[PDB]
């Protein structure tokens, strides 16, 4: 094979041909786009991989960045699927490129995937991120990169040169710059790069929108179940320092200044040491909160994500946003009182009232009473089934849905063309219980065409459903519109607007246009709630 | 007729035999129960009527207490029906007694009606308060009273012995004492007195529940579209004094309190009426200048506090509301509202109407009201904004104060029955966007449909006859669903948990749950916590 040998600016790669039931795909896995961020480079921004000699073995995924492996439910596919499938290493800044086996003679749009793991986990090597089907079915170019998570990518001592923070986002930006310079060698169009990511990956995508230096690296953006303005995606410079300085004490860290000496001590500790003390850094007991996330230091983000969203012009931009039907149901079993995968999680009102403070941390008691007011059925205020689904909405609306709805309504009203969805599909018998519905991150495998894998046991209707979803994403990446242009008979997906608030439902049934993305609930979170903290 | 001459402790009376389609009824109208509160007695507690020589003419209604006359819709039946239909005079402390024509042999339950006109208006002489069909179809003594309204009945200079306030409620109390000593002369049972009133009259009934001296003057209570814990039914002694002095400065009037009241007595009655509404702090709706005051005498504490810990075990109470409590009020102040046009307000007029429907609250508080009551899928829809503001005024002032009262009486041992009147009268002159507006169930409670002069509907006539039996079954037994009918649905008591009420309309009884539970949780629970923390 000669199509499996490509010469990028840094050197030569030896790719591998992947077998899809519809045809072959040329893959280049484990391409270094940065020098190994080890030793003095830990906590520092990445710098480009210098030109190498020989041919880089690009036939398998490289190492997973050091992260906390969740040991909640061992041997359970619903949680094991997100754990690292490669060895952990600080030498992890590698990217992957899928391209059609007949290398495209004409430049095709490029889809760049940014994985989400709450900014503390994740890897581009996970099986649900395999881009062989999305490429073979729609003849596009799929790129996915690893970026430093946890303290290795987002520990910030704001101001200091040795730990500026947001270096995990700079890993992504450097990978995007690598695409602009080298994706043409694989048949991709650098002027037609579409970002798409889920959860923290969607928040990352949203931050490249609000970061001027990154805006010139991509054309369109897709945010799946995540937004940069979420209550979990950023921290202030004060909290970032209080969290970094605490981690140094947990690991025993007393012309170097005190910040320079703090980082120098943190760089002596083995990577696994810093991981074991990560979750001990969070202020209080909480759910859907993470220790080291992007920081509003000023460099990467001129202001908070909310401030950049409001006072921003987004003309000439197409954005695709969406959420799953049951966002917060997963995060309840992890930390909420009385919740479990195995016992139906019927909760009392005392457990509900306690779960509100865990799901909505660092708010006044008056604010918590406002949350209890809206999410209580005061005719049946102690029904365990209603209380279980109410707290699932509390975490879902507060963390994902309403940040997404706030972003979409703002982008659509300030120049952008926005399309919105709600993934409502759930298998007949899923590994998770029924009360959790369509949980966080369940749309990824269908978007990536995983049902087309012959080794998996998906319904033949689910394979058709996946191919339709791949068409929507490819059509958006190609034209900025998920609809088929030469097909006025197909169910129309109208753009989301701040007034009509139209979105479609994604399931086995044809597209159904719905109105209002939790409009009544998100008016509380996005409008009334913030004015409560200021007044009280 | 020998059934028309009755003697009370004050003296002899001479009644009139009123005629109903079902039979005759003996009536005694304009019975003086207090000395005329004129001159120096203005703003003072009522003095008992001293006995008289001869026979008092009790064949016609007496004068209406001086009050504001609604002139914004001249000639309109919907508003004129509440305007005073007799001569205005400060000599108005009179009551009316209706009794079945063959005076009952055994003691009979007594119904005592307290009219409600926001404490600024009303009269027992109105046509809808005509107690002849209720007294004939159920044979229960009906007594109605006139109490001082406006400044003459509720102007309060706290601490002053010249204007202690609540003298209009003391007018009602003195009438109840008159019932306790004289209703037996008409065949009534003093030990089985049931109070019932609407609006300010319902609030007045609730305040007699919360005032220990009145608890010995009645046995059961009915509160229709009103409650003493409403945001409009009481004021503090500080606000009562600022409104009292403000009225003095607007009429040109200067201990310093004694000379202030003396000057107000010199002013003509109509002069005070002309300046009553001007003493209100902000432009508002469903707000009245002179209401009962929390002075420590009549109301030892605020009504909401007297409800939490009170003597309520064994007390039979009947409460209820209409389907559209706040629609009627919006034509008196709300921007963009009129009975002539559909009142399809814009959002700018909706937000402005919230500040006039919910006055005297902070900016943050008003935004909480903009939430909940805004359909954020159609926040610009004028038909929704109009119907939403109707809920805001109805819930904040009537529905939720009633739900709070009913739930807390039941939790302390009271047998509470709740209803929702939702039949729009066919003879109703108000527009259709008002639905079943405030105060339009009194016609059916008093059996006004039975009047052959009125052109009511055939099935509205049996509907009224059914409501009269419900109210009568409450006065006699304390249980409206007294008929042991397995063919007719039962009326379950209202409890704090189940929160069951019945709907009143042409259709038979429908038992529902939740008297605006999601909305009243905001008004009765969250909003107070928001005001004390802002
Ligand atoms: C519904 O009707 C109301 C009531 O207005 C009166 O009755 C109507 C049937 C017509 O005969 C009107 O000419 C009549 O005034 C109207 O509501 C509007 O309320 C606003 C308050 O926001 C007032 O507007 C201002 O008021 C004065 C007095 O006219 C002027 O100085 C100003 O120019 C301004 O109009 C006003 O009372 C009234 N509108 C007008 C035009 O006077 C309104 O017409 C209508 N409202 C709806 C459908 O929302
Ligand atoms: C501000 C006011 O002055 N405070 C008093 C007030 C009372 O003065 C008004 O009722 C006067 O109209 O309210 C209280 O009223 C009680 C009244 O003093 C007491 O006395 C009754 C009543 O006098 C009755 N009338 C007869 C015809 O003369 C007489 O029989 O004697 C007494 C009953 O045996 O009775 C109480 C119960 O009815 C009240 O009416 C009320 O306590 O607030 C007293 C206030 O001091
Ligand atoms: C449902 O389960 C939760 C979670 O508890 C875990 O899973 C249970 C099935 C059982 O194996 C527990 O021991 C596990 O810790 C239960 O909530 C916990 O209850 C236990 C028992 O004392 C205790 O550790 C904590 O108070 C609870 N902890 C948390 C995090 O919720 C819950 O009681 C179960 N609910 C029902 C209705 O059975
Ligand atoms: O497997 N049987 C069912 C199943 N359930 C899911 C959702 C459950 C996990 C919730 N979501 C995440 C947890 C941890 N890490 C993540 C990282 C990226 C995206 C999502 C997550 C997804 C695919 C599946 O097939
Ligand atoms: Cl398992
Ligand atoms: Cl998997
Ligand atoms: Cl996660
Ligand atoms: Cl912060
Ligand atoms: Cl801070
Ligand atoms: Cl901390
Ligand atoms: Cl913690
Ligand atoms: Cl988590
Ligand atoms: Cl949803
Ligand atoms: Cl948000
Ligand atoms: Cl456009
Ligand atoms: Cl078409
Ligand atoms: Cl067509
Ligand atoms: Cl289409
Ligand atoms: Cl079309
Ligand atoms: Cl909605
Ligand atoms: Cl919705
Ligand atoms: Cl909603
Ligand atoms: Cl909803
Ligand atoms: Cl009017
Ligand atoms: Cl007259
Ligand atoms: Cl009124
Ligand atoms: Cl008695
Ligand atoms: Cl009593
Ligand atoms: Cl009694
Ligand atoms: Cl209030
Ligand atoms: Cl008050
Ligand atoms: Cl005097
Ligand atoms: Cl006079
Ligand atoms: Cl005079
Ligand atoms: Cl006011
Ligand atoms: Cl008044
Ligand atoms: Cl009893
Ligand atoms: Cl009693
Ligand atoms: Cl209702
Ligand atoms: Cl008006
Ligand atoms: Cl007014
Ligand atoms: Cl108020
Ligand atoms: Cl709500
Ligand atoms: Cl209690
Ligand atoms: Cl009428
Ligand atoms: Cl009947
Ligand atoms: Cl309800
Ligand atoms: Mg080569
Ligand atoms: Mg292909
Ligand atoms: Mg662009
Ligand atoms: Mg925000
Ligand atoms: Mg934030
Ligand atoms: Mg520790
Ligand atoms: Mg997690
Ligand atoms: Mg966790
Ligand atoms: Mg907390
Ligand atoms: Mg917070
Ligand atoms: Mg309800
Ligand atoms: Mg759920
Ligand atoms: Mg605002
Ligand atoms: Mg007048
Ligand atoms: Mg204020
Ligand atoms: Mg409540
Ligand atoms: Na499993
Ligand atoms: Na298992
Ligand atoms: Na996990
Ligand atoms: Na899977
Ligand atoms: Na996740
Ligand atoms: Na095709
Ligand atoms: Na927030
Ligand atoms: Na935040
Ligand atoms: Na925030
Ligand atoms: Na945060
Ligand atoms: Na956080
Ligand atoms: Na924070
Ligand atoms: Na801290
Ligand atoms: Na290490
Ligand atoms: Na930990
Ligand atoms: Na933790
Ligand atoms: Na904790
Ligand atoms: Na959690
Ligand atoms: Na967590
Ligand atoms: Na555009
Ligand atoms: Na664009
Ligand atoms: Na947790
Ligand atoms: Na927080
Ligand atoms: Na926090
Ligand atoms: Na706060
Ligand atoms: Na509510
Ligand atoms: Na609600
Ligand atoms: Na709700
Ligand atoms: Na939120
Ligand atoms: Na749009
Ligand atoms: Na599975
Ligand atoms: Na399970
Ligand atoms: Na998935
Ligand atoms: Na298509
Ligand atoms: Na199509
Ligand atoms: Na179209
Ligand atoms: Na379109
Ligand atoms: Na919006
Ligand atoms: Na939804
Ligand atoms: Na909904
Ligand atoms: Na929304
Ligand atoms: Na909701
Ligand atoms: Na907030
Ligand atoms: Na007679
Ligand atoms: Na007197
Ligand atoms: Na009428
Ligand atoms: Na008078
Ligand atoms: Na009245
Ligand atoms: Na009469
Ligand atoms: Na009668
Ligand atoms: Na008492
Ligand atoms: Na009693
Ligand atoms: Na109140
Ligand atoms: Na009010
Ligand atoms: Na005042
Ligand atoms: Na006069
Ligand atoms: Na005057
Ligand atoms: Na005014
Ligand atoms: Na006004
Ligand atoms: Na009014
Ligand atoms: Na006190
Ligand atoms: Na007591
Ligand atoms: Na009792
Ligand atoms: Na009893
Ligand atoms: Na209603
Ligand atoms: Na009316
Ligand atoms: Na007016
Ligand atoms: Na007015
Ligand atoms: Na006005
Ligand atoms: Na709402
Ligand atoms: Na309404
Ligand atoms: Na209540
Ligand atoms: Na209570
Ligand atoms: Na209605
Ligand atoms: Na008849
Ligand atoms: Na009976
Ligand atoms: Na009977
Ligand atoms: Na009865
Ligand atoms: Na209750
Ligand atoms: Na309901
Ligand atoms: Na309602
Ligand atoms: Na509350």
């Amino acid at each position: 094979d000669a199509e499996l040998l490509v010469t990028v600016r840094g050197g030569r790669l030896r790719g591998i041909r992947l077998k899809t039931p519809g045809g072959p795909v040329s893959a280049f896995l484990g391409i270094p786009f940065a020098e190994p961020p080890m030793g003095p480079r830990r906590f520092l921004p990445p710098e480009p991989k210098q030109p190498w000699s020989g041919v880089v073995d690009a036939t398998t995924f490289q190492s997973v960045c050091y992260q906390y492996v969740d040991t909640l439910y061992p041997g359970f596919e619903g949680t094991e699927m997100w754990n690292p499938n490669r060895e952990l290493s600080e030498d992890c800044l590698y990217l992957n490129v899928w391209t059609p086996y007949p290398r495209p003679t004409s430049p095709t749009p490029v889809l760049v995937w940014i994985y989400g793991g709450g900014f503390y986990s994740g890897a581009s090597s996970l099986d649900v991120y395999d881009g062989r089907f999305l490429v073979q079915a729609e003849r596009t170019v799929l790129v996915s990169m690893n970026y430093r998570v946890g303290a290795f990518g987002f520990l910030a001592l704001p101001g200091s040169r040795e730990a500026p923070g947001n270096v995990g986002l700079l890993d992504q930006r450097l990978a995007l710059q690598w695409v602009q310079e080298n994706v043409a060698a694989f048949g991709g169009d650098p002027t037609s790069v579409t970002l798409f990511g889920e959860s923290a990956g969607a928040a990352s995508v949203g931050m490249h929108l609000l970061s001027p230096p990154s805006r010139g690296l991509f054309h369109r953006a897709v945010l799946q179940s995540g937004a940069p303005n979420g209550p979990w995606a950023t921290v202030g410079m004060g909290e970032a320092r209080r969290r970094a300085t605490q981690l140094a004490h947990l690991v025993g860290c007393p012309t170097g200044g005190n910040d320079t000496e703090l980082v120098a001590c943190l760089r002596t500790r083995p990577a696994q040491v810093l991981v074991n003390h990560e979750w001990h850094v969070l202020p209080q007991e909480s759910v859907f909160r993470f220790s080291f996330v992007p920081v509003v230091d000023g460099d990467f983000l001129s202001d908070t994500p909310e401030a950049l969203i409001n006072a921003g012009d987004f003309h000439g931009l197409q954005v695709l946003v969406g959420v799953v039907k049951d966002e917060g149901s997963y995060f309840l079993v992890y930390g909420a009182p009385g919740f479990s995968k195995d016992n139906e999680s019927l909760i009392s009102r005392a457990e509900f009232l306690a779960g509100v403070r865990v799901g909505v941390p660092q708010v006044s008691d008056l604010a918590a009473e406002a949350v209890v007011l809206h999410y209580t059925d005061w005719l049946h205020p102690e029904d365990p089934a209603r209380l279980r689904e109410a707290l699932s909405d509390v975490v879902g609306d507060h963390n994902v849905v309403c940040p997404v709805a706030q972003l979409a309504g703002r982008l659509a009203a300030q120049g952008a063309r926005v399309y919105a969805y709600v993934f409502e599909h759930r298998a007949s018998t899923l590994s998770w219980p029924l009360w959790m519905g369509v949980p966080h991150g369940y749309e990824i495998e269908f978007i990536f065409g995983i049902p087309l894998d012959p080794s998996r046991n998906y319904t033949a209707e689910e394979k058709i459903f996946a191919q339709r979803l791949m068409r929507y994403w490819a059509n958006f990446a190609r034209t900025g519109d998920p609809n088929e242009p030469r097909d006025p008979k197909a169910p129309q997906w109208p753009p989301y607007t701040a007034g009509a608030q139209q979105y479609v439902s994604l399931d086995l049934r044809p597209l159904e246009v719905r109105r209002g993305l939790r409009a009544q609930a998100c008016a509380f979170w996005n409008r009334f709630l913030p004015k409560l903290l200021s007044a009280t």
